[PDB]
C-alpha cells in the first residue's frame, strides 16, 4: 500500500527548466529539442513489492521495474547507462542515478491532485507537473 497514491496513468501538464536540467546532465542538442517537446504519459503500477513506472511519448517509451532500496540498471531516455536506486523518504519517491562519477536525483511526490516530478543535477532543478489522465 506503500505507493497507492502514485498508482495510475498521469499526463504531463507543465514543465519548467527542463532544457537546462538536460544540459546539466549532458544531453545533446537534438535530443533535448525532441525530448523537450514530448508530452509523456507516466504509468505507475505496483504488484507485490515490485513497482513499475513507464514513460510513454512520441519521443521514447521507457519502463523500469524495481524494489525500493534495491539498486538496478537503467538505460535512460537519453541513453545513459546508469545505476539507479529508488527509495521512499517521507512519502516521496527518491530516485538516484549514478554514472561516470556523476549523480542526479529525481523526486516524485503527490501534491493535491498532481504528481510533481523534480529533477535535480547540481544546482539545476526542473519541475514537471503531471495530472491524472
Ligand atoms: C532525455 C530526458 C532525461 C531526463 C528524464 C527525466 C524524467 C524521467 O524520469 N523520465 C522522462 C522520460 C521522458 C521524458 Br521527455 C521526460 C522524463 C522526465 C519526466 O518524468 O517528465
Ligand atoms: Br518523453
Amino acid at each position: 500500500h506503500m505507493c497507492d497514491a502514485f498508482v495510475g496513468t498521469w499526463k504531463l501538464v507543465s514543465s519548467e527548466n527542463f532544457d537546462d536540467y538536460m544540459k546539466e546532465v549532458g544531453v545533446g542538442f537534438a535530443t533535448r529539442k525532441v525530448a523537450g517537446m514530448a508530452k509523456p504519459n507516466m504509468i505507475i503500477s505496483v504488484n507485490g513489492d515490485v513497482i513499475t513506472i513507464k514513460s510513454e511519448s512520441t519521443f521514447k517509451n521507457t519502463e523500469i521495474s524495481f524494489i525500493l532500496g534495491q539498486e538496478f540498471d537503467e538505460v535512460t531516455a537519453d541513453d545513459r547507462k546508469v545505476k539507479s536506486t529508488i527509495t521512499l523518504d517521507g512519502g516521496v519517491l527518491v530516485h538516484v542515478q549514478k554514472w561516470d562519477g556523476k549523480s542526479t536525483t529525481i523526486k516524485r511526490k503527490r501534491e493535491d491532485d498532481k504528481l510533481v516530478v523534480e529533477c535535480v543535477m547540481k544546482g539545476v532543478t526542473s519541475t514537471r507537473v503531471y495530472e491524472r489522465a
